[PDB]
């Protein structure tokens, strides 16, 4: 039930993950977090900065990256309700559901199309219970 065995399980049991949030849109405030071994605590302005440019300005990603937890992912698709990333080897999916911004990122090696598929299906998931 809780958001933490949101990111716990249906995330974090199904990829291996480096980090995995759920965050609210409107204020990029954390519901649940996981994370591994990030050089800092991902921060609520780095989740509104992402939410604020998911809904107004997903190109923006290409000259920003896409910075969560002190690291840097380049950006390789953008839209107003999906947006992916890279870090070397690691993989970074984020999704727009109505109330809230999904993101993971899984260790270095982990297939992205995994992650990818994970974190769409809780997305869809999530719209579909009206978050």
């Amino acid at each position: 039930g809780s958001w933490q065995s949101y990111v716990d399980n249906q995330i974090c049991q199904h990829v291996d993950c480096r980090l995995a949030v759920i965050a609210g849109l409107q204020d990029g405030a954390v519901w649940a977090k996981f994370e591994k071994d990030l050089p800092k605590q991902i921060t609520q302005q780095e989740l509104k900065t992402i939410a604020d440019a998911i809904r107004s300005n997903p190109n923006s990603f290409l000259e920003g990256g896409i910075h969560l937890g002190g690291e840097k992912y380049i950006c390789i698709q953008a839209d107003n309700s999906l947006v992916r990333g890279r870090k070397g080897s690691s993989a970074l999916c984020i999704v727009a559901t109505n109330t809230c911004l999904l993101a993971a990122a899984t260790v270095d090696g982990f297939p992205p199309g995994q992650l990818n598929n994970v974190v769409e299906k809780l997305g869809d998931y999530l719209k579909a219970n009206n978050y």
